[PDB]
């Protein structure tokens, strides 16, 4: 039983460390990284990312839909390549399987 919630938390720490400006697009803009887990906007968003990972594992993920919604937020290939690397670190740090192919699937629609 992978703790995907823990992996996603480390994913966002990696993501926003390397690219702080990405955080500006979220409802938790401006919040200190060490404080994120206590922020209500963050908790909801991280929960949806955990949901997406479990949908991919479970076979129900909609990569086309997720890509389209991110393009709608002006988030594209460059950002998702960066996210891929950040998620790879977060999985490794928790002994979790690599999610590279899930990200590749989103990338194919970007
Ligand atoms: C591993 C890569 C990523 C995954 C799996 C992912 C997944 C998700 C999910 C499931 C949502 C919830 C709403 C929806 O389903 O569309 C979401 C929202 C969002 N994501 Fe991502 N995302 C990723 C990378 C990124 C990156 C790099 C950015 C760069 C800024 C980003 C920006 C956003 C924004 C702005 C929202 C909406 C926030 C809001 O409505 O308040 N995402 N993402």
């Amino acid at each position: 039983m992978v703790n995907w919630a823990a992996v996603v938390d480390d994913f966002f720490q990696e993501l926003f460390k390397a690219h702080p400006e990405y955080q500006n697009k979220f409802g938790f803009k401006g919040v200190a990284l060490g404080s994120l887990k206590g922020n209500a906007a963050y908790k909801t968003l991280a929960g949806k990312v955990v949901d997406y990972i479990n949908a991919w594992i479970g076979g129900s993920a909609d990569a086309a839909g997720l890509a389209s919604r991110h393009k709608g937020r002006n988030v594209g290939s460059a950002e998702f390549h960066n996210a891929k690397a950040c998620l790879a670190k977060a999985c490794s740090a928790h002994g979790a399987p690599d999610l590279g192919h899930a990200i590749d699937d989103i990338l194919s629609h970007l």
